[PDB]
């Protein structure tokens, strides 16, 4: 999937926690949580 030529590419949903790009909204979303963290913890990249 996303086969195109411009290695770069480019995708809109983009994560700002830590920098990463996604094909579909959702994952974009579903990914985000690693960051949201609802339960506390201690070793977190940021
Ligand atoms: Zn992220």
């Amino acid at each position: 999937g996303s086969s195109g030529s411009s290695g770069t590419g480019v995708k809109p949903y983009m994560c700002n926690e830590c920098g990463k790009a996604f094909s579909v909204y959702s994952s974009l979303t579903t990914h985000q949580v690693i960051h949201t963290g609802e339960k506390p913890s201690g070793p977190s990249s940021g």
